[PDB]
Protein backbone atom coordinates (compact mmCIF):
# COMPACT_ATOMS: atom_id res chain seq x y z
CA UNK A 1 0.00 0.00 0.00
CA UNK A 2 0.47 3.65 0.00
CA UNK A 3 -0.52 5.40 3.30
CA UNK A 4 -2.67 8.03 3.86
CA UNK A 5 -0.42 11.32 2.72
CA UNK A 6 0.95 13.33 5.31
CA UNK A 7 1.30 16.99 6.18
CA UNK A 8 3.26 19.02 6.03
CA UNK A 9 5.02 18.42 2.45
CA UNK A 10 7.97 20.69 2.68
CA UNK A 11 9.85 22.88 4.91
CA UNK A 12 11.12 24.59 1.65
CA UNK A 13 9.95 28.12 1.61
CA UNK A 14 11.75 29.33 -1.95
CA UNK A 15 9.52 27.36 -4.05
CA UNK A 16 5.96 25.56 -3.97
CA UNK A 17 5.57 21.85 -4.42
CA UNK A 18 3.67 20.69 -7.90
CA UNK A 19 2.06 18.84 -5.63
CA UNK A 20 0.29 21.81 -4.64
CA UNK A 21 -1.59 22.57 -7.91
CA UNK A 22 -2.32 19.05 -8.63
CA UNK A 23 -4.07 18.42 -5.71
CA UNK A 24 -5.65 21.95 -5.85
CA UNK A 25 -7.00 20.48 -9.36
CA UNK A 26 -7.62 16.72 -8.48
CA UNK A 27 -9.01 16.95 -5.35
CA UNK A 28 -9.38 20.71 -3.35
CA UNK A 29 -10.59 19.09 -0.38
CA UNK A 30 -8.80 15.75 0.76
CA UNK A 31 -7.80 13.52 3.68
CA UNK A 32 -4.20 13.83 5.38
CA UNK A 33 -2.74 12.93 8.26
CA UNK A 34 -0.92 15.38 10.44
CA UNK A 35 2.31 14.89 12.39
CA UNK A 36 0.22 13.53 15.93
CA UNK A 37 -1.36 10.88 13.58
CA UNK A 38 -4.62 12.91 13.34
CA UNK A 39 -6.86 13.03 10.21
CA UNK A 40 -7.59 16.16 8.41
CA UNK A 41 -8.85 17.69 5.65
CA UNK A 42 -6.51 19.63 3.44
CA UNK A 43 -8.71 22.80 1.77
CA UNK A 44 -6.62 23.77 -1.40
CA UNK A 45 -8.58 26.07 -3.75
CA UNK A 46 -9.21 29.94 -3.15
CA UNK A 47 -13.12 29.13 -3.66
CA UNK A 48 -12.73 26.16 -0.54
CA UNK A 49 -10.16 28.27 1.48
CA UNK A 50 -12.63 31.23 1.58
CA UNK A 51 -15.74 29.23 2.60
CA UNK A 52 -13.96 27.29 5.47
CA UNK A 53 -12.45 30.62 6.82
CA UNK A 54 -15.96 32.60 6.71
CA UNK A 55 -17.82 30.22 7.96
CA UNK A 56 -17.74 30.40 11.71
CA UNK A 57 -18.90 26.86 13.09
CA UNK A 58 -15.20 25.58 11.49
CA UNK A 59 -14.07 26.83 14.88
CA UNK A 60 -10.71 27.82 15.96
CA UNK A 61 -11.44 27.90 19.40
CA UNK A 62 -12.41 24.59 19.28
CA UNK A 63 -9.41 23.08 18.00
CA UNK A 64 -8.14 23.88 21.69
CA UNK A 65 -10.67 21.13 23.54
CA UNK A 66 -9.53 17.84 25.12
CA UNK A 67 -9.37 15.19 22.62
CA UNK A 68 -9.76 16.53 19.36
CA UNK A 69 -7.55 15.56 16.16
CA UNK A 70 -4.80 18.02 16.30
CA UNK A 71 -2.50 19.17 13.60
CA UNK A 72 0.04 19.72 16.74
CA UNK A 73 0.71 19.82 20.21
CA UNK A 74 -0.50 23.30 22.24
CA UNK A 75 2.50 24.99 22.72
CA UNK A 76 0.51 27.84 24.90
CA UNK A 77 -2.34 27.08 28.02
CA UNK A 78 -6.00 26.65 26.09
CA UNK A 79 -7.59 29.28 26.86
CA UNK A 80 -5.00 30.96 25.16
CA UNK A 81 -5.76 29.72 21.56
CA UNK A 82 -9.00 32.37 21.95
CA UNK A 83 -6.70 34.97 22.20
CA UNK A 84 -8.64 37.09 20.38
CA UNK A 85 -11.67 36.34 21.80
CA UNK A 86 -11.04 36.61 25.07
CA UNK A 87 -9.45 40.46 24.54
CA UNK A 88 -13.08 41.19 22.56
CA UNK A 89 -15.12 39.94 25.72
CA UNK A 90 -12.66 42.42 28.06
CA UNK A 91 -13.17 45.28 25.90
CA UNK A 92 -9.74 45.52 24.79
CA UNK A 93 -10.15 44.91 20.81
CA UNK A 94 -10.16 48.66 20.40
CA UNK A 95 -7.13 49.92 22.53
CA UNK A 96 -5.78 47.17 20.95
CA UNK A 97 -5.75 47.54 17.50
CA UNK A 98 -5.32 51.05 18.20
CA UNK A 99 -1.60 50.70 19.38
CA UNK A 100 -0.24 48.43 16.64
CA UNK A 101 -1.18 50.42 14.06
CA UNK A 102 1.75 51.96 11.89
CA UNK A 103 0.45 55.17 11.66
CA UNK A 104 2.09 56.14 15.58
CA UNK A 105 3.93 59.50 15.61
CA UNK A 106 7.57 58.16 15.31
CA UNK A 107 7.31 54.50 14.27
CA UNK A 108 7.87 54.66 10.57
CA UNK A 109 11.03 57.15 11.08
CA UNK A 110 11.75 54.75 14.04
CA UNK A 111 11.69 51.89 11.54
CA UNK A 112 13.70 53.59 8.80
CA UNK A 113 16.61 54.59 11.51
CA UNK A 114 16.84 51.09 12.99
CA UNK A 115 16.90 48.91 9.27
CA UNK A 116 19.29 51.77 8.25
CA UNK A 117 22.20 51.27 10.90
CA UNK A 118 21.14 47.28 10.68
CA UNK A 119 22.43 47.65 7.08
CA UNK A 120 25.55 50.87 8.01
CA UNK A 121 26.95 48.04 10.42
CA UNK A 122 26.78 45.07 7.55
CA UNK A 123 28.66 47.15 5.23
CA UNK A 124 31.12 48.24 7.94
CA UNK A 125 31.12 44.73 8.86
CA UNK A 126 32.00 43.86 4.73
CA UNK A 127 30.05 40.60 2.85
CA UNK A 128 28.71 37.92 3.84
CA UNK A 129 25.79 39.28 6.13
CA UNK A 130 22.89 36.77 6.67
CA UNK A 131 20.37 38.56 6.42
CA UNK A 132 17.90 36.64 8.41
CA UNK A 133 19.61 37.24 12.16
CA UNK A 134 21.43 40.14 11.46
CA UNK A 135 18.55 42.19 9.42
CA UNK A 136 15.18 40.57 9.47
CA UNK A 137 14.58 39.49 13.20
CA UNK A 138 16.20 42.19 14.37
CA UNK A 139 13.89 45.01 12.64
CA UNK A 140 11.51 42.95 13.72
CA UNK A 141 12.31 42.37 17.34
CA UNK A 142 12.98 46.05 17.23
CA UNK A 143 10.08 47.87 15.80
CA UNK A 144 7.42 45.21 18.52
CA UNK A 145 9.80 46.48 21.46
CA UNK A 146 8.89 50.34 20.68
CA UNK A 147 4.93 48.97 19.57
CA UNK A 148 4.81 47.19 23.09
CA UNK A 149 6.83 49.99 24.45
CA UNK A 150 9.28 47.93 26.24
CA UNK A 151 12.96 48.62 26.50
CA UNK A 152 14.91 47.78 23.49
CA UNK A 153 17.30 45.89 25.08
CA UNK A 154 14.89 43.56 26.65
CA UNK A 155 14.04 42.28 22.93
CA UNK A 156 16.90 39.72 22.27
CA UNK A 157 16.00 37.65 25.27
CA UNK A 158 12.22 37.80 24.46
CA UNK A 159 13.37 36.92 21.02
CA UNK A 160 14.91 33.40 21.64
CA UNK A 161 11.74 32.14 23.14
CA UNK A 162 10.58 32.29 20.02
CA UNK A 163 12.55 28.94 17.71
CA UNK A 164 10.30 27.19 20.68
CA UNK A 165 7.37 28.98 21.05
CA UNK A 166 6.49 28.19 17.25
CA UNK A 167 7.60 24.99 17.20
CA UNK A 168 4.65 21.94 15.19
CA UNK A 169 5.21 19.53 17.92
CA UNK A 170 3.55 16.31 17.78
CA UNK A 171 4.10 16.13 21.40
CA UNK A 172 4.23 18.89 24.47
CA UNK A 173 7.13 20.81 24.82
CA UNK A 174 8.30 21.11 28.42
CA UNK A 175 10.53 24.28 27.10
CA UNK A 176 7.92 26.15 26.07
CA UNK A 177 6.29 26.47 29.28
CA UNK A 178 9.43 27.17 30.88
CA UNK A 179 9.32 30.29 28.73
CA UNK A 180 6.17 30.94 28.58
CA UNK A 181 6.02 31.40 32.56
CA UNK A 182 8.89 33.46 32.23
CA UNK A 183 7.53 35.67 29.73
CA UNK A 184 4.24 35.98 31.64
CA UNK A 185 6.22 37.03 34.81
CA UNK A 186 8.17 39.62 32.64
CA UNK A 187 4.99 41.49 31.34
CA UNK A 188 3.35 41.40 34.45
CA UNK A 189 6.89 42.99 35.81
CA UNK A 190 5.86 45.60 32.95
CA UNK A 191 2.33 46.73 33.97
CA UNK A 192 3.63 47.41 37.58
CA UNK A 193 6.44 49.76 36.01
CA UNK A 194 5.74 52.99 36.11
CA UNK A 195 8.71 54.01 33.45
CA UNK A 196 6.11 52.49 31.10
CA UNK A 197 3.49 54.46 29.41
CA UNK A 198 3.50 54.46 25.95
CA UNK A 199 2.81 52.10 23.31
CA UNK A 200 0.83 48.76 23.80
CA UNK A 201 2.15 47.86 27.41
CA UNK A 202 1.63 51.60 28.70
CA UNK A 203 -1.94 51.63 27.21
CA UNK A 204 -2.81 48.18 28.85
CA UNK A 205 -1.38 49.47 32.04
CA UNK A 206 -3.56 52.56 32.05
CA UNK A 207 -6.71 50.86 31.20
CA UNK A 208 -5.48 48.15 34.07
CA UNK A 209 -6.19 50.94 36.79
CA UNK A 210 -9.59 52.24 34.91
CA UNK A 211 -12.59 51.33 36.80
CA UNK A 212 -14.50 50.29 33.43
CA UNK A 213 -11.58 47.31 33.65
CA UNK A 214 -11.52 46.41 37.10
CA UNK A 215 -12.05 42.65 37.05
CA UNK A 216 -10.45 42.18 33.97
CA UNK A 217 -7.80 39.78 34.73
CA UNK A 218 -4.14 40.28 34.95
CA UNK A 219 -3.00 37.42 33.59
CA UNK A 220 -4.67 38.47 30.34
CA UNK A 221 -3.23 41.76 30.23
CA UNK A 222 0.27 39.97 30.67
CA UNK A 223 -1.20 37.48 27.53
CA UNK A 224 -1.74 40.34 25.23
CA UNK A 225 2.09 41.85 25.98
CA UNK A 226 3.57 38.02 25.04
CA UNK A 227 1.10 36.84 22.31
CA UNK A 228 1.10 40.13 19.97
CA UNK A 229 5.36 40.65 20.93
CA UNK A 230 5.28 36.67 19.76
CA UNK A 231 3.24 36.75 16.75
CA UNK A 232 3.96 39.92 15.35
CA UNK A 233 7.80 39.22 15.70
CA UNK A 234 7.91 35.74 14.54
CA UNK A 235 5.48 36.59 11.72
CA UNK A 236 7.55 39.72 10.13
CA UNK A 237 10.94 38.73 10.62
CA UNK A 238 10.16 35.12 9.01
CA UNK A 239 7.86 37.27 5.85
CA UNK A 240 10.44 39.51 5.59
CA UNK A 241 12.91 37.00 5.03
CA UNK A 242 11.67 34.70 2.53
CA UNK A 243 10.36 37.59 0.95
CA UNK A 244 14.26 39.17 0.46
CA UNK A 245 15.07 35.37 -1.15
CA UNK A 246 11.59 36.03 -3.48
CA UNK A 247 13.13 39.63 -4.47
CA UNK A 248 17.06 38.54 -5.10
CA UNK A 249 16.09 35.97 -7.11
CA UNK A 250 14.50 38.19 -9.77
CA UNK A 251 17.35 41.07 -10.40
CA UNK A 252 14.61 42.50 -12.94
CA UNK A 253 11.78 43.09 -10.58
CA UNK A 254 15.27 44.27 -7.91
CA UNK A 255 15.81 46.93 -10.48
CA UNK A 256 12.52 48.52 -10.79
CA UNK A 257 11.99 48.49 -7.53
CA UNK A 258 15.42 50.60 -6.40
CA UNK A 259 14.67 52.61 -9.28
CA UNK A 260 10.92 52.94 -8.79
CA UNK A 261 10.02 52.83 -4.81
CA UNK A 262 6.71 53.91 -5.42
CA UNK A 263 6.06 50.68 -6.81
CA UNK A 264 7.43 49.05 -3.65
CA UNK A 265 3.37 48.45 -1.64
CA UNK A 266 2.62 47.08 -5.02
CA UNK A 267 5.35 44.74 -5.05
CA UNK A 268 5.24 43.94 -1.08
CA UNK A 269 1.36 42.66 -2.06
CA UNK A 270 2.63 40.71 -4.32
CA UNK A 271 5.40 39.03 -2.05
CA UNK A 272 2.40 38.41 0.53
CA UNK A 273 0.31 36.83 -2.17
CA UNK A 274 2.93 34.53 -3.05
CA UNK A 275 4.56 34.08 0.39
CA UNK A 276 5.30 30.40 2.03
CA UNK A 277 6.15 31.52 5.47
CA UNK A 278 3.11 29.37 7.08
CA UNK A 279 4.36 25.89 6.89
CA UNK A 280 0.78 24.53 7.99
CA UNK A 281 -2.43 25.14 6.89
CA UNK A 282 -4.68 27.40 9.49
CA UNK A 283 -6.56 24.68 11.50
CA UNK A 284 -10.63 25.26 12.20
CA UNK A 285 -12.76 22.46 14.44
CA UNK A 286 -15.67 21.81 12.75
CA UNK A 287 -18.86 22.59 15.18
CA UNK A 288 -21.45 21.19 12.70
CA UNK A 289 -21.19 18.59 9.69
CA UNK A 290 -20.49 21.21 6.62
CA UNK A 291 -20.81 20.49 2.88
CA UNK A 292 -17.26 21.76 1.57
CA UNK A 293 -16.88 20.82 -2.41
CA UNK A 294 -17.53 17.08 -2.41
CA UNK A 295 -17.23 16.40 0.81
CA UNK A 296 -19.28 16.55 4.10
CA UNK A 297 -17.16 17.34 6.87
CA UNK A 298 -18.35 15.73 10.27
CA UNK A 299 -18.90 17.68 13.32
CA UNK A 300 -15.76 17.16 15.32
CA UNK A 301 -13.39 16.72 12.21
CA UNK A 302 -10.13 19.21 11.71
CA UNK A 303 -9.70 21.37 8.56
CA UNK A 304 -6.52 22.87 7.73
CA UNK A 305 -6.88 25.93 5.38
CA UNK A 306 -3.62 25.60 3.13
CA UNK A 307 -3.05 29.81 2.21
CA UNK A 308 -0.70 28.94 -0.08
CA UNK A 309 -3.31 26.21 -1.99
CA UNK A 310 -5.54 29.48 -2.17
CA UNK A 311 -2.62 32.17 -3.22
CA UNK A 312 -1.79 29.96 -5.91
CA UNK A 313 -5.30 29.45 -7.43
CA UNK A 314 -4.71 30.26 -11.35
CA UNK A 315 -8.54 30.28 -10.96
CA UNK A 316 -8.54 33.79 -9.16
CA UNK A 317 -4.34 34.76 -9.60
CA UNK A 318 -3.94 34.38 -13.14
CA UNK A 319 0.29 33.05 -14.09
CA UNK A 320 0.32 32.82 -9.99
CA UNK A 321 3.52 32.18 -9.85
CA UNK A 322 4.78 35.13 -11.25
CA UNK A 323 5.00 39.13 -9.24
CA UNK A 324 2.57 41.61 -11.37
CA UNK A 325 2.64 44.61 -10.32
CA UNK A 326 -1.08 45.35 -11.54
CA UNK A 327 -3.29 42.42 -10.82
CA UNK A 328 -7.29 43.95 -10.57
CA UNK A 329 -7.56 42.17 -6.74
CA UNK A 330 -3.82 42.39 -5.58
CA UNK A 331 -5.22 42.78 -1.69
CA UNK A 332 -7.35 39.80 -2.24
CA UNK A 333 -5.18 36.96 -1.06
CA UNK A 334 -5.07 35.00 2.63
CA UNK A 335 -1.54 35.85 3.48
CA UNK A 336 -3.27 37.84 6.52
CA UNK A 337 -6.28 34.72 6.61
CA UNK A 338 -9.67 35.96 6.27
CA UNK A 339 -13.05 36.77 8.33
CA UNK A 340 -13.28 36.86 12.47
CA UNK A 341 -9.57 35.57 13.04
CA UNK A 342 -8.53 37.96 9.86
CA UNK A 343 -4.70 39.14 11.34
CA UNK A 344 -4.99 42.40 13.52
CA UNK A 345 -1.15 43.11 12.55
CA UNK A 346 -1.98 43.71 9.18
CA UNK A 347 -0.91 47.20 8.30
CA UNK A 348 2.21 46.75 10.80
CA UNK A 349 3.38 43.70 8.52
CA UNK A 350 3.34 45.34 5.95
CA UNK A 351 4.90 48.68 6.96
CA UNK A 352 7.71 46.43 8.46
CA UNK A 353 7.79 44.84 5.07
CA UNK A 354 7.55 48.19 2.67
CA UNK A 355 10.30 50.04 4.81
CA UNK A 356 12.89 46.94 5.33
CA UNK A 357 12.88 46.64 1.49
CA UNK A 358 13.07 50.32 0.46
CA UNK A 359 15.99 50.48 3.21
CA UNK A 360 18.03 47.52 1.78
CA UNK A 361 17.32 48.32 -2.00
CA UNK A 362 18.68 51.57 -1.62
CA UNK A 363 21.90 50.72 1.08
CA UNK A 364 23.13 47.68 -0.95
CA UNK A 365 21.38 47.81 -4.77
CA UNK A 366 23.72 45.14 -5.78
CA UNK A 367 22.54 42.22 -2.98
CA UNK A 368 22.90 38.58 -4.21
CA UNK A 369 23.02 35.51 -2.53
CA UNK A 370 26.16 34.77 -1.62
CA UNK A 371 25.70 30.75 -2.08
CA UNK A 372 23.88 28.69 -4.14
CA UNK A 373 20.17 28.68 -3.01
CA UNK A 374 19.76 25.19 -2.06
CA UNK A 375 22.68 25.62 0.52
CA UNK A 376 19.63 27.54 2.63
CA UNK A 377 18.66 25.51 5.54
CA UNK A 378 15.02 25.32 6.27
CA UNK A 379 13.59 25.49 9.82
CA UNK A 380 11.71 21.68 10.37
CA UNK A 381 8.94 21.35 12.61
CA UNK A 382 8.11 24.71 12.80
CA UNK A 383 4.77 26.86 12.40
CA UNK A 384 6.87 29.28 9.95
CA UNK A 385 9.18 28.16 7.01
CA UNK A 386 12.74 30.07 7.44
CA UNK A 387 16.19 29.48 6.20
CA UNK A 388 18.63 29.62 9.62
CA UNK A 389 20.74 32.15 7.77
CA UNK A 390 20.43 34.00 4.72
CA UNK A 391 23.99 34.64 3.00
CA UNK A 392 24.38 37.28 1.06
CA UNK A 393 26.61 39.61 -0.70
CA UNK A 394 26.56 42.91 -2.57
C1 LIG B 1 3.60 39.80 7.45
C2 LIG B 1 3.26 39.66 8.73
C3 LIG B 1 2.15 38.79 9.19
C4 LIG B 1 1.51 37.79 8.57
C5 LIG B 1 1.79 37.14 7.20
C6 LIG B 1 0.46 37.35 9.49
C7 LIG B 1 -0.49 36.31 9.20
C8 LIG B 1 -1.57 35.95 10.05
C9 LIG B 1 -2.56 35.00 9.67
C10 LIG B 1 -2.64 34.19 8.44
C11 LIG B 1 -3.48 35.00 10.72
C12 LIG B 1 -4.73 34.21 10.79
C13 LIG B 1 -4.68 32.95 11.68
C14 LIG B 1 -5.93 32.13 11.61
O1 LIG B 1 -6.97 32.57 11.05
O2 LIG B 1 -5.92 30.92 12.07
C15 LIG B 1 -2.98 35.85 11.67
C16 LIG B 1 -3.49 36.05 12.97
C17 LIG B 1 -2.93 36.75 13.96
N1 LIG B 1 -1.96 37.73 13.85
FE1 LIG B 1 -0.80 37.99 12.19
N2 LIG B 1 0.51 38.13 10.57
C18 LIG B 1 1.47 39.05 10.47
C19 LIG B 1 1.83 40.00 11.34
C20 LIG B 1 1.33 40.20 12.62
C21 LIG B 1 1.68 41.16 13.56
C22 LIG B 1 2.61 42.30 13.34
C23 LIG B 1 0.98 40.87 14.74
C24 LIG B 1 1.00 41.59 16.03
C25 LIG B 1 1.73 42.63 16.32
C26 LIG B 1 0.14 39.78 14.45
C27 LIG B 1 -0.74 39.17 15.39
C28 LIG B 1 -1.66 38.20 15.12
C29 LIG B 1 -2.62 37.62 16.12
C30 LIG B 1 -2.65 38.04 17.60
C31 LIG B 1 -3.42 36.83 15.37
C32 LIG B 1 -4.59 35.97 15.84
C33 LIG B 1 -5.96 36.64 15.49
C34 LIG B 1 -7.19 35.82 15.90
O3 LIG B 1 -7.02 34.74 16.42
O4 LIG B 1 -8.25 36.49 15.69
N3 LIG B 1 0.33 39.40 13.15
N4 LIG B 1 -1.85 36.50 11.26
N1 LIG C 1 3.05 34.53 21.64
C1 LIG C 1 2.91 33.21 21.54
N2 LIG C 1 3.86 32.35 21.91
N3 LIG C 1 3.46 31.19 21.70
C2 LIG C 1 2.23 31.22 21.18
C3 LIG C 1 1.90 32.50 21.09
C4 LIG C 1 0.75 32.97 20.62
C5 LIG C 1 -0.42 32.24 20.76
C6 LIG C 1 -1.62 32.74 20.27
C7 LIG C 1 -1.65 33.98 19.64
O1 LIG C 1 -2.82 34.47 19.17
C8 LIG C 1 -0.48 34.71 19.50
C9 LIG C 1 0.72 34.21 19.99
Amino acid sequence: ATVLLEVPFSARGDRIPDAVAELRTREPIRKVRTITGAEAWLVSSYALCTQVLEDRRFSMKETAAAGAPRLNALTVPPEVVNNMGNIADAGLRKAVMKAITPKAPGLEQFLRDTANSLLDNLITEGAPADLRNDFADPLATALHCKVLGIPQEDGPKLFRSLSIAFMSSADPIPAAKINWDRDIEYMAGILENPNITTGLMGELSRLRKDPAYSHVSDELFATIGVTFFGAGVISTGSFLTTALISLIQRPQLRNLLHEKPELIPAGVEELLRINLSFADGLPRLATADIQVGDVLVRKGELVLVLLEGANFDPEHFPNPGSIELDRPNPTSHLAFGRGQHFCPGSALGRRHAQIGIEALLKKMPGVDLAVPIDQLVWRTRFQRRIPERLPVLW
